[PDB]
């Protein structure tokens, strides 16, 4: 009694991640009826494995139930073979074995209310390969009532739950079991007693989802899964959770007002290898390699590195300076892939030429590839996060991926190195990275070092418009293949249109419907006709996701390529940090419709009170100038309105060698004022002039002091598309 059909929001279907085509409502994969086991159904999801498709439960009516059940649809023309999995946010609720096709829809009914849940996931897994894996989902049904009972909170104490600290064992199944506990009390406190916990793939929730900027492997394994929750306090107590195998370590995700407090995340067996350099000539290099902190066998005189149940080749390396820790000038990524001959006693000699490159014995090599499959904390549609004194020392990508939220504040801890590793190094790419966000965004007070890229990155991701279908509908594609899948643009949602050729946003509209055909590809209605300049070739970004940023009071410091990247039209405030030896430029502005296509203009940027300190000794895309300002514009001859506008450099303090201090182009406003400059010969200058302005407008540069003393003036300047009478001076 008391059921009512699910209504499966267009929006659930945006957010699902689907191996393979587009899922329907109501029709099979094959865009036919439903048909399972022989019998037809009218209603119900056609997918494919592998797929999660994000179910929110409704507020009203009140749900004590989902009902429904699953199979292998007829249409396909193989015998497929799926696990359908029911899962809320921490636990895999049900189980239907592996189904293949022919056999009869297997029913369900799993209870909501009593487990405080408000999303479910459903889940298809390919259980081996996917082919053939048309999987159904039909006769979903809420089972509803009249009233609920309010919960009123709750303290879980993750040891009841049989967490134990200072064993080899899988923590996970035990954490998630608390946080389901604490989820159906309404939320409160989740506490973990003081201690070094181990978590591995074994006991991990497996999901599946798109993270943006990262590869895409099928499967997260999420071992701390925070989803699907509402106020509550993770207490770490200082404890120290150590990861094994490829994992997402944390993931905060269709939660609101969850905050994690004194916590640590590390790696025993990390994503990248140092090697100790022993000895240099013109043609090899001789390293030691801690083979116990990095497993690693020589398969055909090349590198392999190990970890538990993965391996990795080598691709290239970040080599970093005995002592001081900085990455050696003028080396960026050094590529190499070659001859490992083995010498015994843990040493390796190289058919590699690094002392050319200014390598010397004392100084680490930090092997490492490209690859990112997962990085260590996700927050994806979550509502007010926030992290004190989380320590992120370590992850197979990006330490903090926040994507799809609203309001996010790190306070403290940061991504350093944790004491007695003795590693140079940390996140395998950058600290944090905030795409596709909004509300506010604070990090403070944290520490930022040693990380495979920067320590922020803020964008908006645009999609390439490949075909405007009528005067309501555009095709469009994710134009990069780190940043596919996930949702963009969701129903009611505006959209800002952007001229391609010449990096101009133009008109906006509102998304009416949105489908999207397989990971790459959606098709997007609008509410009102297009404007006529929108063709193939334009591209589009969601002007409904734009965040303010707060950077303030940060050490970042001896990291691979850039400090910091900024790409919003709301306020960002860059404030009282120290840039220390930033290998490349210690801020970037950039913007782009053709390469990375991350988007976002800034209309109002501060930097103040900073110190930056000998920044961009090696060089990197974009990195012309300690601060530079580098969208892409393909036309920039043809374009009228400047992307970036309103940008106030003052009362920093540089300390640099002979580099240009502000590279710029597309700006308007643009001011350098109140500012101290002191000089040092400590690395090659490049002869270039301090201040490189490309099509701006409006700049102001006025009240510095440099030392050694000089006097600025257009002479200082290098001019191109920029009129001279649109630089001004002052003492
Ligand atoms: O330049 C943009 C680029 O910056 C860093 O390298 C990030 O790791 C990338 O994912 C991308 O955002
Ligand atoms: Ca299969
Ligand atoms: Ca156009
Ligand atoms: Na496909
Ligand atoms: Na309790
Ligand atoms: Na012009």
């Amino acid at each position: 009694s008391g059921t009512i059909a699910v209504k499966v929001p267009a929006s659930s279907l945006l957010m699902t991640r689907q191996e393979t085509g587009e899922t329907r409502l109501d029709r099979s994969f094959s865009n036919a009826g439903l048909s399972i086991g022989g019998k037809k159904y009218a209603t119900g999801i056609g997918t494919h494995a592998t797929s999660m498709i994000p179910l929110p439960v409704p507020e009203n009516p009140k749900v004590l139930r989902l009902e429904g059940a699953c199979g292998i649809d007829d249409g396909a023309d193989g015998d497929g073979s799926v696990e359908f999995r029911v899962m809320s946010g921490s636990e895999v609720l049900w189980s239907s074995g592996v189904m293949r096709r022919g056999m009869a829809a297997k029913k369900f009914s799993i209870p909501v209310a009593e487990n405080g849940i408000r999303h479910l996931y459903l889940m298809a897994d390919r259980v081996d390969n996917n082919s053939y894996d048309h999987a159904d989902w039909v006769d979903l049904a809420w089972k509803t009532t009249g009233s609920g009972q309010g919960m009123k909170g709750a303290v879980v104490n993750a040891s009841e739950f049989g967490m134990v600290p200072g064993v080899r064992k899988d923590q996970g199944p035990a954490l998630r079991a608390a946080v389901s506990a604490l989820r159906r009390q309404g939320g409160g406190v989740l506490n973990i007693p003081r201690g070094i916990y181990h978590f591995y793939p074994e006991g991990a929730l497996n999901m599946s989802f798109h993270i943006s900027n990262h590869d895409q492997p099928l499967i997260h394994p999420v071992c701390v899964p925070l989803a699907d929750l509402r106020n509550v306090r993770v207490e770490g107590n200082g404890s120290l959770f150590l990861f094994h195998g490829k994992v997402v370590p944390l993931l905060v995700m269709d939660s609101e007002n969850v905050s994690i407090n004194r916590l640590s995340v590390d790696y025993e067996r990390s994503w990248c290898t140092e090697a100790r350099v022993v000895k240099t000539d013109d043609r090899f290099t001789e390293v030691e390699i801690d083979k116990k902190a990095y497993p690693y066998e020589i398969r055909n005189n090349r590198f392999v590195f190990q970890g538990k149940g993965w391996e990795e080749g080598m691709g290239s390396c970040m080599a970093f300076e005995k002592g001081t820790g900085h990455i050696i000038a003028n080396t960026s990524d050094i590529g190499w892939n070659g001859h490992v001959e083995p010498l015994g006693g843990s040493r390796l000699r190289l058919s590699w030429n690094l002392r050319q490159k200014g390598i010397k014995p004392g100084d680490t090599l930090v092997l490492r590839n490209y690859n990112r499959p997962h990085p260590g904390c996700v927050v994806y549609r979550a509502r007010k996060t926030s992290l004190n004194d989380v320590s992120l020392h370590q992850s197979s990508g990006m330490a903090l991926l926040v994507q799809r939220s609203e309001d996010f504040h790190m306070k403290g801890g940061g991504v350093m190195v944790r004491k007695g590793t003795g590693r140079v190094h940390t996140a395998g790419a950058d600290a944090t990275h905030f795409s596709n966000t909004r509300g506010g965004i604070v990090v403070e007070k944290a520490l930022f070092e040693g990380m495979m890229d920067d320590a922020i990155n803020v964008h908006s991701t645009c999609l390439g418009v490949m075909e405007v279908v009528d005067s309501h509908t555009l095709k469009c594609k994710y134009m990069h293949r780190q940043a596919v899948g996930f949702e963009v643009f969701l129903p009611g949602e505006k959209i800002r249109f952007i001229n391609g050729p010449t990096l101009e946003p133009g008109g906006t509209a509102t998304v009416k419907t949105a489908v999207k055909k397989n990971s790459a590809e959606m098709v997007i209605t609008v509410e009102e006709p297009l404007p006529s300049s929108v063709r193939a070739g334009d591209a589009v970004e969601n002007a409904d996701f734009y965040p303010s940023v707060v950077f303030r009071n940060n050490i970042v410091r001896n990291n691979r390529a850039r400090g910091s990247l900024f790409t919003t039209p709301e306020r960002v405030l860059v404030e009282g940090n120290l840039f220390d030896h930033s290998s490349g430029s210690a801020i970037l502005l950039a913007g782009d419709a053709q390469g990375w296509y991350e988007s976002g203009a800034c209309h109002e940027v501060v930097i103040r009170k900073n110190t930056f300190i000998n920044n961009l000794t090696s060089r990197y895309q974009f990195t012309n100038a300690i601060i530079s300002i580098y969208p892409e514009v393909k036309q920039l001859d043809r374009q009228r309105d400047y992307y970036h506008r309103n940008v106030l450099i003052e009362n920093n303090v540089f300390k640099t060698f002979d580099v240009p201090l502000l590279f710029a182009i597309s700006t308007d406003n643009l001011k350098f004022i109140n500012n101290k400059v002191i000089y040092n010969d400590e690395f090659k200058g490049w002869g270039q002039k301090p201040f490189q302005f490309r099509r701006c407008a409006n700049i102001l540069i006025k009240d510095n002091k440099v030392l050694p003393p000089r006097t600025w003036t257009l002479e200082d300047c290098k001019l191109e598309n920029t009129p001279s009478d649109q630089v001004r001076f002052g003492g």
